[PDB]
């Protein structure tokens, strides 16, 4: 029921990836923040998954739809937390992440 | 900053009297009634942690993930409660859990 334009705007720090681990879309704020452009790049060159303890693996990720995911943006060290929303029809996962705001979190 | 208002379109901010003083762009769009000036407990419940809706109590859980439920439709918003001592407000930087059913459409007439 969710508009793709609405989803993207609702989550300014999201990224979406395909099963080859390539990033296919990013939110407005995330893109503006990254030094390299993220679309076309592999997840593991820009992110680390801190929680749950699992592989950056499309299939492994699709098996945990209720888990709170915590990813680190390797560039600034921000801890992004959120849902990994699986779209089986599109063969895309959306990490609908947003940063924890601590005193030393720099955007 | 006031980028915070933009990067968290579902946020709301509140004061010690539990009055909502500010809301994100998307939260207002989907709300059945304007939230600014309303009391938190008329519109939301806290599911996690198992705490009172209380400015002081919330301010002492700075590292907890809060789960609030928007009472109107059962939407679960998850996020940080970020205290701002200099402004005398807490920001709930929540985001909705997204399901097949999720609508981020404005409500229409009535």
């Amino acid at each position: 029921m969710l508009s793709p334009e609405l989803l993207a705007k609702a989550f300014p720090f999201h990224f979406a990836f395909s099963r080859n681990r390539e990033i296919v879309q990013t939110g407005e704020v995330l893109e503006r923040i990254s030094p390299e452009p993220l679309v076309g790049k592999l997840i593991e060159q820009h992110f680390q998954i801190n929680r749950p303890k699992i592989l950056i693996d499309f299939d492994a990720i699709s098996k945990q739809p209720r888990a709170l995911f915590i990813l680190e943006f390797l560039h600034n060290g921000m801890q992004l937390k959120g849902q990994m929303m699986y779209q089986p029809e599109e063969e895309v996962i959306f990490f609908l992440g947003s940063p924890w705001i601590t005193d030393t979190t720099s955007l």
